[PDB]
């Protein structure tokens, strides 16, 4: 089972796709298994995940996993805790980082810079009413420019999406996942 | 003037973005700020608008004020001005009712909402305030209420979204068109 | 319905209603359901009155801000849609009241006022927690100890309204929601 | 200090707490608090004690326990002290007045009573999420429309007069806490 | 019924007289734990080295630490016992009602102020302790062993209201009356 | 390599001897038991009350008490118990994904009806023990617990109630070597 949720065959487009996943990581990543019921949705996720994820940004790919650990560590999301803790211990090389972050973050000994981005994401995750110009003079103090902090935001907001999607379907994330970069 | 309270630079619009938006211009009358915040990215404004429309006007077993309930109720919770304003507008201009805009906004329990209605935003409030106490039950009570699992899908995909919009818009401030206000009143 | 909750008027409330209806173009739902019990009904016209109406070092439109800011916090269709009504008059600007009811953050208020609804909220949101500081945070802003009482008043008071609206299910006029747009 | 705020009482108010302090044993700090203004006393005590010992369908004990609870949930040191001894008074067993306090699940109550409580805790945390099913569990464990109305006005009440007390650091009486132990 | 949910042994009878003849009664909480006298003497280890050991902090600061903890969890018990506790190491039965109603309302020291600060934190929410509250004790006057013997308390605390919570424990009626 | 945020040395010889009893069994020495170790008699009566509560006789299997700890502590967002128990229960279980589970959130675990009877109320007694009544334990017994099984429910998890309160006033570490095992 890839959710709690019942809803065709796969379109050729998105068989092509999966097969390059399969190829490239070992696996088809299960999220897109649950959109794949519909190739408007699938194609809109990819295209934002992949954007914010991966797209040109003064945050490093990992600066954005660990926003997504830490958010998804206060939602207790399953499914992106594991795939995205997969994904720190794998582009850190530090098995114990990703316990950290899924775990709690304040244990980790992390830098001002990374603290500071991790305090904005729990705040904005928690209390988005309470927001104010402190909270983004505290990560201009730390040295994120204004459109860092549009990516800190963004990824942080998107964890907050994803969380509630795979929440309330049930989402199971691939098993593989468990037993990567330990 | 501001659409936000980051000190963004910007260069020209694209000449596609320029054109998109005399066309929202030329519909709606204005350009939502929203737009204006994407199109420092072309890339990002179109994957945007790819997500929003297909959620917000794609088929659906929810109508589209039903989703724009779940938009206002959720933004409701999280005090969303920008999502307040401009979803509030939405709900009173679909439904053509002003008071129910207005009781979205405030308190969608005032409202002389159907059991489905009900069941569908008492829905969006769990997964908007506790996403981690989610289980069976609550999906087993929107089949009691008539949903699909494609439309339990759609609940969740729209509740989820404006969850992700209300934080976007609150982390920078995001300024809603002043011309929403007074609209459908 | 005025409420969710179930003979005549007297002869002082009904010409009560007379002038409320001259003044104001309408008899505020409020009064109405308090018309049960006249002593209930003047003991109310008596705090309300005195609070949002009576001498006080903050003005008119900082009460109803207060009232607002509370009302938002505690999610009160009335209370939201009948002083929302009021700042959008008193203040003559539309999208302040809606800002007021959404979120008081955005709007682009002075270190005073904005002191002055930050103190409404943590009383809302987590009276045991108040400490000196949350004094003394006013008297920075400028704020009299009388000024202190009278937000703290206005505020605790909307605690209590905001609460029975929502116990009774208490239905504001809907004439409120067209004013002042 | 009867609070952490900064002339004389007027006649009439002088008089009032020479009575008190006679029927009482005590003018009551709160009395003292509103002195600066006796429009505000006036309208205080009319709204207290029409609440409190006006008729209702419900007790005078069970007003006082409502108090306490809506109290305990937020750790209001004047009103915990204040209606705690009136709890303990007015029932003559001072473990209740402990148990009001601390928790009152531990009371052992009737069906009642627990109905009343429940809606009172209800009313105080989560004002947003009152809907008619928790007016319908009060009329099925037995309360009319009329005393629906007199426990939400008591639990509303004192969620004013506990964020009142809490801004201003409200001091009770020191001779609260050794009555009727 | 000391709780919602027979035979003593002879120590255990014993150890109750004892009690009855200092305390003038014996704390229910310890006959709650007497179906075993192996979690019996478990707990009047822990509890007798907690409050009344070797510490920087007072057998007073950690009765107020107790109850300011029972206070935030609502426990019946331990406001009760504790309450009592309070009253009756200050000699100022205002002082217990206080920390049971609101240790902010009680006028106590830097020092004291900080403590409790740290143990409500501590109480609410644990996800969230930093080096800074650590460093905020240390500047009001704390040891790093009086941050353990602090932390420990408050801790200890936190288990003994979930266990009283859980079963419904209910403490002696004599505790009600005393150094009032 | 700190054990600890705290200024906490020379330890005894029975607690050397102790020690090297935790090598030959664990393959470690827990470093809980190392931050008690400024005091033999603190050490002795943690051990005591963990071994008793942990491995002691009980309706709840070993298993059972580990979820519970595992479940509170992730409530409690508590990085040593999270770490140590949550490898207990992939060394107990032998399924390296439901330590994961636990640790992230049990509500994913297949647990059976009885199973999520326990955490539902270990869960309430973390959150919101104020407002635990005689209805929950009714639900614990129509789940087919005995009310010794309640009891040792409810001193499980208000013991990791104050486990995890301890380690993060005093950020206490756990051991690197949890982190690899039984994966």
């Amino acid at each position: 089972k890839i959710s709690a949720l019942d809803l065709g065959e796969l379109s050729e487009p998105t068989k092509a796709y999966f097969a390059k996943c399969e190829e490239k990581l070992g696996l088809v990543p299960n999220v897109l298994k649950a959109y794949a019921f519909d190739d408007k949705k699938l194609r809109a996720f990819t295209d934002i995940y992949n954007d914010l994820m991966l797209g040109e940004s003064g945050l490093s790919k990992l600066d954005r996993e660990m926003i997504a650990v830490a958010v998804s560590s206060i939602n207790h999301c399953y499914y992106c805790l594991t795939a995205h803790g997969a994904a720190v211990r794998q582009l850190s090389g530090d098995p114990a980082l990703g316990e950290m972050l899924v775990m709690n973050f304040r244990a980790a000994d992390l830098s001002p810079r990374q603290t500071a981005m991790l305090e904005f994401a729990v705040k904005l995750t928690e209390e988005p009413a309470k927001i104010v110009e402190a909270d983004r003079a505290a990560l201009r103090k730390a040295g994120f420019s204004d459109r860092d902090i549009w990516d800190i935001a963004s990824t942080a907001a998107f964890f907050n999406m994803s969380n509630r999607v795979a929440a309330a379907i049930d989402m199971r994330p691939n098993d593989e996942y468990h037993a990567m970069a330990r």
